[PDB]
This record gives structure tokens, sequence and C-alpha cells, in this order.
């Protein structure tokens, strides 16, 4: 694999957006990954509806603004054929009744595909399809007040994940304590969080905060 990637330089990501308080970390990890495969597919980059997945995508499995997967997103795409743009169907950050509507569609899926739970398959899948679906260990203080750098939390939980985010690639850093790789991830906590919304996570240092425990991504 190559020992950097970042697909924002492949005009693979949209910009990052705000779930403000509202538990639907999971329908933002599931567009950014749905406008990466889009994007893939049709060469155009189009800001995806995660109102549409908080109000709608309740009988794939997932409970609005109580959280939710994004494997039951990227089904529910498929079982609804079609997901709205952003634009039309903008973010409220509360749960409401479906408003879907299919003449306002700008995305589908067929179905996903589980990556396997080691971070050297992660690292396959970043190279080669493009940002990834994942969930991580985020509930520490630490992760709240992240800079810069390469972050590191010796309390995170590689089985236990509460925050679903997502992979736009990897990389290296030289450091004090000599472990230098990292994943390159989007947060949806708006732009003053972090670098810009995004952190670098500890990576190859077996499985920080989990963050190849569910990874995947949606087959166009
Ligand atoms: C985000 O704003 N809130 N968190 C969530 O929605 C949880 C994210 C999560 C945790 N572990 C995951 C594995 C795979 C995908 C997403 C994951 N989701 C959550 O708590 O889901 C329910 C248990 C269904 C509420």
């Amino acid at each position: 694999a190559p020992r950097s990637v970042d697909w924002r330089e492949k005009g693979y990501v949209t910009p990052v957006k705000n779930q403000g308080q509202c538990g639907s970390c999971w329908a933002f990890s599931a567009t950014g990954a749905l406008e990466g495969q889009m994007f893939r597919k049709t060469g155009r980059l189009i800001s995806l509806s995660e109102q549409n997945l908080v109000d709608c995508s309740g009988p794939q499995g997932n409970e609005g603004c109580n959280g939710g997967l994004m494997d039951y997103a990227f089904q529910y795409v498929q079982d609804n054929g079609g997901l709205d743009s952003e634009e039309s169907y903008p973010y409220e950050a509360t749960e409401e009744s479906c408003k879907y509507n299919p003449k306002y569609s700008v995305a589908n899926d067929a179905g996903f595909v589980d990556i396997p739970k080691q971070e050297k398959a992660l690292m396959k899948a970043v190279a080669t399809v493009g940002p990834i679906s994942v969930a991580i260990d985020a509930g520490h203080e630490s992760f709240l007040f992240y800079k810069e750098g390469i972050y590191f939390e010796p309390d995170c939980s590689s089985e236990d994940m509460d925050h679903g985010v997502l992979v736009v690639g990897y990389g290296f850093e030289s450091t004090e304590s000599d472990n230098n790789k990292y994943w390159l991830v989007k947060n949806s906590w708006g732009e003053e969080w972090g670098m810009g919304g995004y952190v670098k996570m500890a990576k190859d240092r077996r499985n920080h905060c989990g963050i190849a425990s569910a990874a995947s991504y949606p087959t166009v």
C-alpha cells in the first residue's frame, strides 16, 4: 500500500459538517462514505442529506438522534431507492417524521462491504476504495480538546466505540515517541474542533480507539 493517502486531494470529500447536539454521528459518517463512492462513480461531489437518514432509516435499525450504525444507513439508501441532497433536505439536528422525496434523490447504493477487523485491511480499503466509515471510542476529554498532532489516548477502548467518523486517508509525521503513523479522520463537530474539523488518530498502535473494529463502505 502507499505510505500516505489523502482522498481530499482527489475531490472525494465535502467540507466538514456539524451534527450539533443530536446523536447523528452515524449519518454524517455514512453520507461521507457515500459522497466519496458517488464521486468515484460519477465524478460529481454532491453533499448528501443526514436529516434524510435521521428521519427515515429507523426501519433498518437506526434510532435517529439517539444513535445508529453506518451499515443501517447504507441499507436504507438501497431499500429506499435513493437519498436526497443536503440542499434539498437540510440538517435540523432533531428527529422529525420522514420527508424523503424521490424527485430530489442524488445518490444510490447496492449494499455495503464490511472490512475485516484489522488495521492492515483498513489500510488496504482506504488505499483502494476511498473514504471509509469507521466507529471510534471518542468518549474522553482529550478528544474534545484535540488541537493538532497524533491523537493517542491510553484509556481508549478497542472494543467499545461510541462515535461514527470517516477515514479519508493516512500518513506519518515524526514524533517524540516515534509512534509516527496516523489515520486522517474527518469528524462532524464543525471546523472549530481539532484541525479544521479533522483529527490524526494513532495508526498501527493495536487498533487504537477501535478504528478498525467497525469499518465499512457502500457499494455504488
Ligand atoms: C453519534 O453521534 N452517536 N453514536 C452512535 O450513534 C453510535 C456509533 C457507533 C458505536 N459503535 C458502532 C459500530 C458500528 C457503527 C456505528 C457505531 N451508535 C449507536 O450507539 O448505535 C445504537 C446502539 C444503535 C444506538
